[PDB]
């Protein structure tokens, strides 16, 4: 399984990166845009903000195939092992195919649908990343679209991961994983969420407390 | 997983072969008839616009299995690899048995039911093509016809697969695809819905404007 | 139970008004459009065309709330007792309450989610009418969001009622129907297919058959 | 409930309403064919054969809507109570609709798909008969069309009932009388292996031996 | 609801009267057989044995509905209030029927199938009794049986009522209970297992031993 | 629906009445025996610690059926309206029978199994006590015996009440609850626990730090 | 059913009023703090800014029930018609039965499980008022207990109804009302996401394209 | 898996072999009687009658395990490699276990209950055959008995095999399939209905019809 | 699978070793008892009795874990191959961890409860015996009990086999079957009804006759 963050905050993903198990970091335009950096700023600062290890991903920007694979050699030669992100439309399917044959790594984005995703995964995208709440938001069923398109990579294209992705609690993150899903990304808030309960900190109160009451201390 | 186009298009298979992972195209009878060309001009032509490679198949018209075998020879020799579509009745079984004694590749097509389909892939033919729309436009289920009939290849004919056939919405290709089908071809139209989302469109169009209100241009 | 055709086809109408048992003919502006002939003169035709009963629905244009308002004081104008189509928009809900206030029934359109249907019924909508083949096709599910809304209108609005539109294939009329839908409306192809079934037509021959071959006649 | 035999066997029916609590006989086409005798014998007959009490059903032969009609007045003036059955076309709903206006009560026959069937009960039939084996010998579930069809005229045309007709084995009756069906009409082999059980005669045989083993006579 | 018991043991039912909240006792030729007393002897006995109160069934010998009639009236000739039960088979149907054309209330028993069983229901019989662990025993499901029973009664003949018998344990009464059973007839055997339980007693016996401990006796 | 709480203990009562919803305080002779007070002592007691209002249950400890009526008249003499508990035993059966006969209420306990349970309730009972942990302690389930009881109950002596019993988690009380249980008995314990969380306490003490960093105060 | 707003901006609620179906507008000591605003100012505010109709929802600051029911008096005279919000304590619910007796009607809040949320319904509480998302991020299932509440509600205390609180998501606020919510109350955020939809603002752009191509103009 | 003919028509056989994918023929005494033909004339003919390939079954007659050993040896001097039915009663079983030490392979036959079909295959038999019709026609589920046996052999008794047997229609036929049976044997009225379909007859006249529109002609 | 008689009767398990596929013959002391021959008599007799072949099972006696383990060696000095009984508890799963470091094969029996069950195989039993119709005859579920049971054998402690034991009908045999049981043993009578069914012998009959008509006779 593989546990990213989403986002372009350098200074939380170094803070985080001790305590999570991160497998990496993904970014698309709007987080970039958020943080304010540069591609060529933000990128080898992430990479390095987690101890030089990890994957990272970002998104083309560009309108025709042939433009769309222009920007994944600019962003390959940022980070040399990064993994590409293409809306998945009929010119990044094609941006996709082409990719394949080069070699280099993609993952469809911008999913709202099972069959869009499994398209993105037959036309050689290693990740395939649906928008759970902005599916939810819109008066669908973001988790069901998950269940599927995980279902779909499963049977009919395999070396393809579900990376979900846009999440504003974290049972929708919970229900992701509970269908299946081989990789996930979180932004920062839901993840703190995930960490950070009052019921636990009331169980750790009450050990200290009846440590104190057997021993006159709270320590070991 | 293979996916098919079912058309006699040949500038629209050229067109959307860059775009979607393509298996190859499907034909019958009356997509054949539509485009008026001959099958020894379209096949050709539909297997040059795949970029020479790629699974064609086509339909026996004879009504007898003797006949049948002919039609298929007749077809083999404009397509020397070309899968022969034969309509699962009496005597399209004792063609796909005389067939696969021929080793000529066989598809079980017009079924409406899935012991008939079941019958077909017994009978040796590699694939078998249930007509969902058919199905479902006639007051029965096509959804459960192919999850049945699926499932019943899978049990009893393991070598045979399901091609999935005639649609009128997305939603029956992604329902036969949740159920299992290792095969399936789409009318154009219904390919290029599935291609296509207002909401994949804004969620694009979002990305440009944050990035354009962050560094000054739409471009990477 | 209440049946509409969905339709601005007069000639049609009238045709399939003696067969079919209409409650009406639903139009849009799509709909109005293609068969270019002006609200004036259309809505009078079609209220004709049905022997002068049944209830007849049209849509609104504006963008704005009191705009809207506007455009159904001029449908009204045309047809007394038409029923005022309402996409629901934020302007659109609001158009609704004034609507509601000044005793003009409305419908609730262009429906894509379950909450947003509802919204609309509570609003003073007495019909809402989800867009079920552009859900199916957009990669939601056309059918459940239909189930969800009547659940929702069922319990929470019950004065107001379902009218499924949107159709490509009967299966999809079928399951809005099994699903509790009070009404419904059918393009022209899917209400023919619906009354038209070889299995139906080769048990009337075999009757027809049966008879002559006892009788010497296929008459009674 | 309702229940019916379905035959022109007149000297069957006499024997067997003294046994089943029947409500009448239907008949169609082939049923009168195979007993060759004309509907202006068979019909007074079959009348008598139950004590001049119960329902009589019998079918249309024409073509158009207005020679149905006039195939139903005839049908009246031999059996003045007589229902009327007709095929389920677009001809047959027209005639079902100018019956209904005539104060003619109709059944609604060759029903192969729910919506067909509750069309037929909208236009004004009082039965509706889905041909169950049919549907099952066809590759479709003759069990899940009588299902939906018996609850779409519960929700949508509660003044009809389902007539299941079309039976070749008991299993088919009892899931049909499971699923709701308030008629229901069986032919005669049918029906008597509905009453004859081996396992129930082993147990009155059991009966018997116990009894005479105790009081030395079989009788009371 | 109404509780009997199934059998012919005159000295345990009246035993067991004043413990059950018993509606009667049920008997068969078996049950009389083996406690060899005539029926002329044992059921005023039994009847006297419940306090004078309750209802009695018992059953026909006859082979031939005339016969069950006459064998009907001698039983009501002993007891004048007393259930006849009729072994549903072709001529106890016609038996059935003409009991309820002169107004004695029957129960229709050796019920091995759903349908069997609503037919007699349908024939007027007012009680249907069917074998539960016969059809267990011999490879069926009681449970699945009575369950369907009871639905069918519901719906399509609701003035009657399903007395399930024969039984082997308790798990079978509880179920029958659970499916809706309305009546129901125990063995000795089970009924005593029914309200004797190891851990009961061992709960009472926990309590005196509490209140022994506090109090220094076991009484109040 | 009637909360109980299942206690001896007159102080905890008296301070718990003025939080929770009473209708009542049951008693059994393990809970009356660990307060070592007597019956003549602690039920007054109780009375007065909930406002001289709601409803008291008290067990009988006699082993017969004569012994448990006159058990049940002493403590009649006790508290005039107390419900008198009768363990679903042989004696117990019989002993609720002659206690329905003189009008005074009962509660059918110790019941382990829904078919016991049942006929408590048959044989006069109000409300019918099953031992939920107990249940669940020696390896059955509490909460299906539960289920099954408030269905028998419901179905065949809707007179009657389940009087959930038995606790040592709140999920236990919870899911009696859902199962429709109309009433219930809760240890104090289980009762605090079901007011007492770490969550909502988190809850309050962030509306106070929010109210305080506004306000100036934690008071409104 | 009921809609409210889960607010104290005031400009945003006169503004959304005309646009949504409101029954009022709910608050909390966050949502007040937030608006730095005190309650003598914000809620007459809120009143007018919805047309001096509607109803009102404010919290309790008070630790004790005393002091409590003396913050619910504070809240009645600033508005009239106020309910009052408490959080489901010990407290809490000794509050809501001393509100009860005084005629104030009150609302159960801080809700986090189904028996703590039923438990101030038995006390009195008109309205019980869960936190779905709060369920949800500390690792429970909102909606789960949502559903529970409903149904121990409707069961056990049928005059009170779930207001269901606390959102992120529309999907969450739809699970809600799917499972039988009678009052909702949303934050703007999630109110506005549930109007605004890119397949609906796709689907009226069209229907102003078809307009215009066939009639010059975009307006009736 | 394995299809077979049920019936003794030579005939037949001979023409559907070339139709039908079949790996055998299946006789039952019945079937044998029917066609009047002694065991060592019709079996040689059926045999040649295939083309001399695919496995033969035939049924002993003998009462006793030692007489149905020698009707084994009888069966197989007739058809060397022939499969012998045997009923599976007392001496069936003792007989199965006697022909397992002597090599000969078997079939469990007159299989109406699952654990019975069971008992068979732990016996050594390599095929049982339930009989779905005559379970069905008496009030049992012949699919849920085919089902649980499937199920009992695969964890049980893996080597063997269902062969499901006794059918009036194809609904039947696909449930045994669907429920993993992994032989079948049809008569030949219901193999005849499972080929001959009138909407796949539509659809291949429709295709004839739609090539001579654009070729002037119905053939390739 | 393992297949066994419960049973001390020598001339019966000599009688049914022929018919049935034995694996052996289980024993416990009141089986013993009420065949009142000692252990040293009946186990030998019992042995020959199935041709010297098949598994043996017998109970001790002795309360404390070292009194059993004598019992064992006792036990295990008449028949050097035997399995030993220990009852499931305190002193017997201390007896079984005892007898599983003496290398003696052990079944853990009088197992009412799933957990109880596991912890005997956990301790080192081969087998574990749950007693069917007691857990049902005492108002729980015999046949969850047994599902749950070989699912916690199957996670948990995959050496061990159930062996169900305990019943009054063949249902709750083929329950446990279906429930996956490894192993079962079952009284005479219940294994006798399992291979005696009226059904059977009908169709048996039916056969003779039929060749009878035929051939003139009724053998081969």
């Amino acid at each position: 399984h593989e546990l990213y963050l989403d986002t372009s905050d350098v200074v939380a993903v170094k803070a985080l990166s001790r305590i999570f198990p991160l497998a990496g970091v993904t970014t698309n335009p709007s987080i970039i845009a958020a943080g304010k950096k540069p591609l060529d700023v933000v990128l080898p600062q992430l990479h390095e903000a987690m101890g030089g290890q990890g994957r990272l991903f970002a998104q083309v920007m560009a309108t025709t195939a042939e433009g769309m694979v222009n920007d994944a050699l600019k962003l390959r030669s940022i980070i040399a092992d990064i993994v590409v992100k293409v809306p998945v439309t009929a010119e990044g399917l094609a941006a996709i195919k082409m990719l394949k044959a080069e070699g280099i790594p993609t993952l469809g984005t911008a999913v709202y649908g099972a069959a869009q995703g499994l398209l993105s995964a037959l036309a050689g995208a290693e990740y395939v990343a649906p928008y759970v709440n902005r599916i939810d938001a819109q008066g669908g069923s973001g988790i069901q679209t998950v269940t599927d398109l995980h279902q779909l990579l499963k049977m009919h294209a395999p070396q393809a991961k579900v990376l979900a992705a846009s999440f504003k609690t974290p049972r929708q993150a919970l229900d992701c994983l509970l269908a299946g899903c081989e990789s996930i990304t979180l932004p920062l808030d839901v993840a703190q969420q995930m960490i950070s309960y009052p019921a636990v900190d009331a169980a750790v109160a009450k050990f200290e407390q009846d440590w104190q009451g057997a021993f006159g201390r709270t320590s070991i």
